[PDB]
């Protein structure tokens, strides 16, 4: 188990103003950091943040989260559930600024709802820093869907973080799990501007600059946000996302899929592919689903014959190609379980 802690600064807070934090086990033989940030949607007006209040409170608020939480999969200290980083600390941080973790916004006067998760990330590396982060040789900062996003969006500022504090020989790097995707025409981008408005978003300053004010929208989008990141990022991304297919408007039902449908799902795919063809460190199943990293299960799925654990594996190795030991890793067939290792 994971044990909560309510973040010692109080004025970072959740959507209500009520404290964020983390949840951590300690590894005392291990000088490996895990920070883990859980996904969720967003909402980005003050109607539809208004509803989420109402039905997806732990989202937003802090006053009834649960003491302790039990890590899955890459947050499993088990070597059977974690053949990766089994013997690493673990740190899961929730998800409850709803603002892709992007937002620098406090609640007050003028606004009902503080957006923070830009600060949250921050905030949480500075206090880890006394309770061991500050001997660590890696800080992975991991994450899935919204929370996949954010490691996109936030890598390069902790690494910028700790050079700043005279930490300089942490290595930093991002895992990026579901958060890729595809500015595509529907099958039958606003909201996100909208969002970073309310939120008063931040976005990484290389990609900030290229883009200039008005389009900071565009760096929510992994393929144009990455080739301006400079810490070393491995890309996790189904082919046929299930969020992606959902804002498409693709509702598969189980009759025949004609031939309009056939054809954008499968160009859906070949596009997907293409945008990751000069990621060097990347794992992408031709497969429908979302998310993977913290299932139980996730030791399950191949690509080529490599399973994630052991690709991430090959990964830390490059980090010191290699043979037998691969960490590009992309299907090349061009339909939803064509590769016979998808989840069920
Ligand atoms: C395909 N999809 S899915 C989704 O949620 N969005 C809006 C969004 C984009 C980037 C980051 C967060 C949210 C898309 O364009
Ligand atoms: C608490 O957090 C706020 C917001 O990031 C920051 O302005 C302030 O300096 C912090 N205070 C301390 C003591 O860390």
């Amino acid at each position: 188990d994971l044990r909560l802690h309510l973040l010692l600064n109080t004025s970072v807070t959740c959507n209500d103003g009520s404290p964020a934090g983390y949840y951590l086990k300690e590894s005392r033989g291990s000088r490996r950091w895990l920070l883990f940030l859980e996904g969720g949607w967003y909402c980005f007006n003050r109607e539809n943040c208004d509803s989420r209040y109402d039905t997806m409170r732990r989202l937003m608020s802090s006053r009834d989260w649960p003491r302790t939480r039990t890590g899955t999969g890459i947050l499993s200290s088990q070597p059977e559930e974690n053949p990766y980083w089994w013997n690493a600390n673990m740190v899961f941080i929730p998800y409850c600024s709803s603002d892709v973790w992007s937002g620098a916004s406090s609640k007050s006067e003028k606004n009902e709802y503080a957006f923070m998760g830009a600060l949250i990330i921050q905030e949480v590396v500075r206090e880890l820093l006394g309770r061991g982060l500050s001997g660590a040789k890696v800080l992975l900062l991991a994450g899935s869907s919204a929370g996949g996003t954010g490691v996109l969006l936030n890598v390069d500022r902790v690494a910028e973080q700790l050079e700043k504090l005279g930490y300089p020989a942490i290595q930093v790097r991002g895992l990026a799990d579901s958060g890729w995707f595809l500015d595509n025409k529907q099958y039958r981008t606003e909201a996100i501007r909208r969002g970073i408005r309310y939120w008063n978003g931040v976005v990484p300053e290389r990609c900030r600059r290229q883009f200039q004010e008005g389009e900071e929208w565009n760096c929510f989008f992994g393929y144009k946000v990455y080739p301006t990141l400079r810490s070393p990022v491995f890309v996790v991304q189904w082919l046929f996302d299930e969020a992606q297919l959902t804002v498409d408007n693709v509702h598969l039902t189980g009759q025949p899929v004609q031939e309009g449908l056939r054809l954008y799902i499968q160009n859906l795919g070949r596009e997907l592919r293409h945008t990751l063809k000069d990621v060097p460190a990347s794992f992408a199943p031709a497969c429908l689903s979302h998310e993977i990293i913290i299932r139980s299960h996730w030791t399950d799925v191949q690509v080529k014959g490599t399973s994630l654990p052991r690709a991430l594996h090959c990964w830390d190795r490059s980090l010191h190609p290699l043979k037998g030991c691969p960490v590009h890793l992309v299907d090349s067939c061009p339909w939803p379980h064509c590769n016979p290792s998808c989840p069920t």
